[PDB]
């Protein structure tokens, strides 16, 4: 299992423009378009990003490729990161993956922000990070996609995505 097949479990893939659990226009496999109600404006920073006039619709191997992308910044986004760097070079590999998980979902920014949790997962308090984690509008938001974040945390394995 690696990061990639773990997100396209968690994200899914539409080739149609979409709506998210947040309300935003989306695309391809979790890859946001703009938090703004317009649909026009959707469609526009999509045919910016594919480099195409789309019509709010792209290939597979499109949305693949702005998949890469995303991963890739999400990885560049911790690694550029004072608070999430630490952590995940502390970290296994299982561990670095369901970190990435939480960036993509939610911005480096929205990561950063967990600071308890952090630390917790830094010092390998496995256990109590799990529970820290869980009081957060993201897990009463996204409740079954954060138990699997947080059990990859718990358990360093990937079974909640077996
Ligand atoms: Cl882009
Ligand atoms: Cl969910």
């Amino acid at each position: 299992m690696n990061i990639f097949e773990m997100l396209r479990i968690d994200e899914g893939l539409r080739l149609k423009i979409y709506k998210d659990t947040e309300g935003y226009y989306t695309i391809g496999i979790g890859h946001l378009l703009t938090k703004s109600p317009s649909l026009n404006a959707a469609k526009s920073e999509l045919d910016k990003a594919i480099g195409r006039n789309t019509n709010g619709v792209i290939t597979k191997d499109e949305a693949e490729k702005l998949f890469n992308q995303d991963v890739d910044a999400a990885v560049r986004g911790i690694l550029r990161n004072a608070k999430l760097k630490p952590v995940y070079d502390s970290a296994d590999a299982v561990r670095r993956a369901a970190l990435i998980n939480m960036v993509f979902q939610m911005g480096e920014t929205g990561v950063a922000g967990f600071t308890n949790s952090l630390r917790m997962l830094q010092q390998k308090r496995w256990d109590e990070a799990a529970v820290n984690l869980a009081k957060s509008r993201w897990y009463n938001q996204t409740p079954n996609r954060a138990k699997r974040v947080i059990t990859t945390f718990r358990t360093g394995t990937w079974d909640a995505y077996k």
